[PDB]
């Protein structure tokens, strides 16, 4: 899964790698589920797809908080922009 | 890009799609840069890789805040866990 | 998403496609998380990886139940083997 | 194959990996076959595609039962939702 | 699924396409199942993988027979080499 | 080219793997060439694509016969269905 | 299979595309077969893999000649370097 | 991530590899963002995408300058063509 | 080849897309050839790979100059860092 | 990069592999560039893509000449069809 040899990577880099690729997978699942919710023609399936989708967001949030706690610049940048008002590009 | 045909997708769903794949690319870039920072044996290159890495986190944070503002459940779950103390689970 | 053009596909076929690819993604997520649980050396991350893992199984079970209800042979074959005692190849 | 090196993976995790990726391929085969059944314009081929399709479901059911027997939460979540009536999300 | 636009492809070509990619998926399934049979450390799983493996070969054989019946050169070349003795490259 | 480590695979399993992926590549070439034969608007190129196409079938037939000679169930299933009449699903 | 829409591509460009992707597939087949010839531990299979490999080169040579005849710069550059004496980089 | 085994690659080659794939990822991000800027129908999102897009260009420029300083032919060819006027092919 | 439908993209954006993926392909070729130059055990082939490698850089520079002339921020950021002395950061 | 372990491949085989995948990359660049030449609406860019394209053909011809000199069947088959007048399939 790593693009550099594991011998040269420090473990904390590998642990953040494990968390990052997890967040990526969760984000992808949210998008895919959301698209299928719009396109589904069976309401019973749409309810399940929507249920799972929203839990993928929870999975991502938990993993992102870990990243914030284990990376100073994740914490800096997330504090600047998350839960803000006014233009995001100027915060 | 989209799995489903866009004719059946709502405009907001496609905009959230554009934001989600953006955050995914940022996360992927952060990971790659951090790995190359560890393996690079040229400090001047490492300085550039590290600089870019930390700005991808800014790009991800900006886009993620937009998702929070345009999706109620992103807002719900991010509020539960972000900037918290104690066991994440 | 689909291999054949949507013009020739039954809607029910496309809905089962949506359910199947979901189960595929859920199973893949279970596998990935479980491997990272074994390899992770940060206990707080392992707890998150393990927690998500087991909820992916819940997502798979729910989506799979829908397939069972909307495809007769999924229902027949799942009933033959699920929650059984003897050897499975029997 | 695996996303983590096999030295750090537990014996059981790799066996469940082999079972999981098998079910994924079976599910993928069901979907592909079913789409080609809708689009095929040769009835004898359609019969073959449909015949194989339904046996892929049997292959998946067999492997999934093994997962249930070798993973506690697969057993819990599958028992909760499989062979039920009423709203699945409930 | 196809790759030239279907408007210029003949219906028979697309049906053979549906048959060919099916045989490809069966062959791929045979190979992987066989490898997991060798590597599996759980006897109950090994039986399931091997059972499915040999049925994938059956699925492939059926589709190949269809190809033989619907393509003159498949019929010619398969008759030359299948069920023979002596060096195959002869 | 294998999920599983080569140390745990039997020699015949790895050799059959080499044959199987070859047949897959040959089958893929047949389908693509045939599609390009239908779509090509240059007859001399079409002649080349068709010539190559039909030789890929020979390559596939030769390799498949080897699988028949080195795998009992490939041999069992192929005689059941190859060079038959009536419904293929029987 | 083309990266730009077929409406804006000239007929000659799509035919050269069909030839080029064919030569690529043939080249890939030559490389894979040659590697399996080195690794194969079954001489009868090795004979087949070697036979097919060398005919892929013929398929490639035929398709390249067509490219040379239908592209001025393929003809110019191939004439410069093919069947020459001395350092190729000159 | 490298195509050749790392033991035979020079340290400088691997460092240039790290810089090159980074520039590739930056360029890819610029292209993706620019397309989403045109298609986005949400002004607040478009502002973020465009902001990030233009900073990806800065990341590429810095890494590209490093390549120029650590590769003689990058320096030569970048010297000839960047910040010029008139036909680039001259 | 594009992610968004071409109907909604500005053609100038599509032309820049054509330029970007070309440079990406050129960069990928430079890296691969350079790795094969280090690993090749045939000197005459190594000469060809090395020759091709250095011309891929020429191809990249030409296409990169076109991007600079047709994108304001390419021109701005390339003016800042190209042909400079001192720490790139 | 290789399909088989480097431990089992002959040095001559691996070098031919390096040339083959190089020719493949050049051909792919020719095809993509030629398509972008047809679709481009900016003449200054069209000039660059066309220029690069034609040099990729040169890069490919040079590498193919190396293959001709270091592989007997490439030389045999290329001599048969290259620089010929008359039906290629004859
Ligand atoms: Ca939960
Ligand atoms: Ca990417
Ligand atoms: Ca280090
Ligand atoms: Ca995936
Ligand atoms: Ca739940
Ligand atoms: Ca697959
Ligand atoms: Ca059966
Ligand atoms: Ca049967
Ligand atoms: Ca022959
Ligand atoms: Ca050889
Ligand atoms: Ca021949
Ligand atoms: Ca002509
Ligand atoms: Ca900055
Ligand atoms: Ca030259
Ligand atoms: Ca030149
Ligand atoms: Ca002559
Ligand atoms: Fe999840
Ligand atoms: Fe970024
Ligand atoms: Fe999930
Ligand atoms: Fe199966
Ligand atoms: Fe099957
Ligand atoms: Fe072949
Ligand atoms: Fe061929
Ligand atoms: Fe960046
Ligand atoms: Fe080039
Ligand atoms: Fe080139």
């Amino acid at each position: 899964s790593t693009h550099e040899p594991l011998e040269v990577l420090k473990e904390e880099t590998v642990n953040r790698h494990r968390a990052i690729v997890s967040v990526m997978a969760e984000l992808e699942a949210v998008d895919w589920y959301d698209q299928r919710v719009d396109a589904s023609t069976d309401p019973e399936l749409t309810a399940i797809l929507a249920h799972n989708r929203d839990e993928e967001k929870e999975h991502a949030a938990m993993t992102l908080e870990w990243l914030r706690r284990n990376d100073a610049k994740w914490a800096e940048h997330l504090r600047t922009y998350l839960f803000t008002e006014g233009p995001i590009t100027a915060a």
